[PDB]
């Protein structure tokens, strides 16, 4: 049902599936034909044994999205599938520290929950490098004309030398030659990280993305705390039809916390664009 | 609509917060209720609570309200697990549900394997197992009368309380087809043809189901179609394709699973027709 | 000793390997045994196993082995987890036993507290008199071991084992001796009588202060005795004459039963054949 | 009881209690003198309340050997204690990657999981292992119970030695006399300690060798499909572990000198730190 794509099809004899992290790591023989012979540890997306029609759907558009997208250093990347004869594959880039939320939560300085590594307690200058990365992916993913619309730290990806990485593209949409996305009415879209046009009128833009970014600074900068904490989800709605905004991050200077500011403004076009984002957070890194 | 939306008041199911003390987690938690039986108002009985997470999307929030209103409109039965009330005003949403003190089917079934199959627990009788479909069958005959489709029904969609009885549960899929129902949620390997092949559903297409469910209680929990992804699923069934026999399975239940895989939704049996029929097998065994 | 020995051969008792299937876990894991049963011989019976594990040590090995040979030398009882069988020759040695179903006393009477720490099951909910009975049943196991000229040392809700019919079974006899002919610290300090360290002494009256202790659990319905009270503190305590509070909702007369079992001296305790008797009258008039 | 001792007494009210890993996380604040106001994440070791007396003396003993071992960087090092009013508490060095044995089967190749271990990385780990070792023996003390649960793992891949509660300190005497039937895993036990009590820093070379095999069979069970009631014959006879499949001659051939039936014929801890270097650097 559905047709084979030479460029991104990838052997399943090459391919030897591991333990979960549905997706499971796994070795995949010379997927980079300048190391025909060498083994690669990758993360293979898949369905679960109770999948739906529209988790087989969700899985071929993410994998149909991310070959669009294009390369980029601060985004999880696509390196093929197995779509042909037998279960649908997607085999993305393996990032051995898991998501950004645990990752931060993990190396939280002592003193004010899981495992731990002291070895590597965040210092001011890494939130802030981790910010930059994660606007740089973004200002690319925009100017590829893709929305995201499920940006959290849980959907960050941490590789080996703490490069930030945007992964799970399975909401993201194509807006190429349209002003904006239409939303369903009553979406998938986690609602606190969502932007009130789409939350409200349904609409979605870069802009929308920029929002999320906002509540994505707060997430590092509490080191992967819950936004709009003791809030429900039903009380949300009103507070923020009433201008509700999370309050600053202990540990966080001024100027960041009105970057997030920025971004959660009620006016799209009035809030900073990720070309903007990167060219402040790249200055305020270069201080720091 | 869940945004911009306000839940009404609905006096006779609601019960106040201050009552209620959650527990630890099963997004459902156990939790105790003061009172949420107005006979025994002093009496603090153990409920279970379905609420929304953090992370909850506008559609979470609206299937979570669905599932509470079908429940109100499906009334008490024995064999399906009844709403006990709801904190819907001035806070988050609580469903309030009656809990079920040995968890759900799938894994009570696997639990008590025999050793050497596929912590551990008492094998099965096959008297036990015909119980449970009986069960399950006369719930689902209950539900159909009212009117209701589930259309997620499985294994692990039941609960298992008291002396082995059957609670069938999790309505979030589940509509009212009063006065049939036309990308779905349903999980495909449970998913009668037409369902998606036509668009429909019937009380036809949730029999399809339980003969999902009677391979399930039978395999102790195996997991169907085994070895088959959902992307092949499709062409089998189309090419007639249809699960073997469980093992220690008698034929007459077997063959009751294949009349509830027949491919014409008007040429399966009825749940009626299944709990007489199990209501004798069950006698003769 | 453990290492250069081998075990001797008791055709009795013995249960041929290739009818065994082992089962996971419940170390002892759940398994099936075809003809355990000599009456039954095509009858496959779900059995516990208890075993070694790949880390044991020597004191492993000759403690299940004297586990082993302590129920042998027991002798049934209704009250008491019963010695099925054994693989002793030419392999692991497996110990097999009775398989009680509910688990031990401890999670038993958890799971069953009344509202107001894990599953729950409130339709077995646990009444004033299903606390005395298992109280009595307990009481009757441990007479017929005093009887036996056997003392337990390590008697606890937590090695105490509850069948589907809720039959109350004593369970655990890794750490039992045989006194026939008392016995001169492995023991959980918590349910220890004070003579059995301060004075290396272990009798029946030994056991029945941890008796005692039992009671108190079941009676706060699996409740961790001394608590708020490090082991390491305990010591002095019990020395000043410190003893547990009532547990809620429990009779003065059965209190007062679990105090008399906490007395310092241990010829001042009730024997189990006193508390059998003054328990048999208590259940009765519940 | 328990006479105080001022050096290593830390002060309960400094001490926070965390979840547990019985042994739990914590947060001690200035656990170390030269950081005042710091708070410092550490391991806090303690009794189970069903503990028994010996468990007790375990503890204080556990303690005790490490007040005397000193430090080194592969071997985890005691921070402190609260000895007075209240529950005995063993502060050591919290490791943030577990112990050795999970954290080499998570590393196991695909057919939670973790990247990969290289053959690089298993030799360092070895080698970092056998200079734990080499300095313990040089402070004449035994461990007695040396295998991967027993080795932790911090930060960036750093082997640290643990579980001291059965170590002994043979300093002035030709070697420690076991119990008849003792604590110490069969699987490890070098057979003078199995069949004659006797136990020397040789012998905690025999455990050495077992460890290796841990090492290179990625946290496999030693012996495997030998019950330990069958094993004691089977080492009277001799019995070896065969190689472990991507290992070299070379690393195999060490561990058998390490099971040599001779202690005194068995290398010592600076011979295999020794060959390890030169084996670790020619990888
Ligand atoms: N490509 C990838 N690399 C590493 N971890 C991943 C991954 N994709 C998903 N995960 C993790 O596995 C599980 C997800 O919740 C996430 O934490
Ligand atoms: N009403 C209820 N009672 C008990 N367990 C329930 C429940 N609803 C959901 N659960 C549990 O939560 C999760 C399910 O798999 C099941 O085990
Ligand atoms: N014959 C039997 N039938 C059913 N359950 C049994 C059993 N023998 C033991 N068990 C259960 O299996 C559990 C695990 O066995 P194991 O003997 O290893 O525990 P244990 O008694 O050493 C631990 P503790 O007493 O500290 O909880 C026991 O705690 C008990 O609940
Ligand atoms: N200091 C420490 N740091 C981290 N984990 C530890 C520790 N001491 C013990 N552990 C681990 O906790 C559990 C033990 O089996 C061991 O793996």
């Amino acid at each position: 049902e559905l047709p084979e794509d030479p460029k991104w099809e990838f052997p399943r004899d090459k391919l030897t599936l591991g333990k979960p992290l549905q997706v499971v790591m796994a070795e995949a023989v010379g997927i980079d034909k300048d190391k025909p012979k060498e083994a690669v540890t990758v993360a293979v997306k898949m369905l679960k044994d109770d999948a739906t029609e529209k988790d087989l759907s969700d899985l071929v558009s993410e994998m149909e999205m991310m070959k669009m997208i294009g390369k980029h250093k601060n985004i999880i990347n696509l390196l093929g599938a197995c779509t042909q004869d037998g279960p649908l594959y997607v085999i993305v880039e393996y990032a051995s520290k898991g998501n950004l939320r645990e990752y931060l939560r993990a190396r939280r300085p002592p003193g004010m929950d899981i495992n731990r590594v002291p070895e590597e307690q965040m210092t001011f200058k890494d939130l802030v490098s981790c910010t930059y990365q994660l606007a740089r992916g973004m200002e690319y993913l925009a100017s590829q004309k893709c929305i995201h619309r499920d940006l959290a730290a849980r959907n960050v990806l941490v590789t080996e030398n703490n490069v930030m990485k945007i992964a799970d593209f399975g909401l993201a949409r194509d807006i190429n030659n349209i002003d904006y996305y239409k939303n369903t009415t009553n979406g998938r879209l986690p609602v606190k990280w969502m932007a009130p046009e789409a939350l409200f009128d349904r609409v979605y833009t870069h802009q929308s993305d920029v929002w999320s970014f906002g509540v994505l600074m707060w997430e590092i900068f509490t080191l992967g705390g819950s936004p709009y904490p003791g809030i429900p989800v039903e009380e949300l709605f009103k507070l923020l039809k009433e201008g509700h905004r999370m309050d600053k991050p202990a540990n966080c200077t001024n100027e960041l916390y009105m970057m997030m500011r920025d971004c959660w403004h009620a006016v799209p076009s009035q809030r900073p664009t990720f070309k903007q984002l990167v060219e402040d957070l790249d200055r305020i890194l270069t201080l720091t």
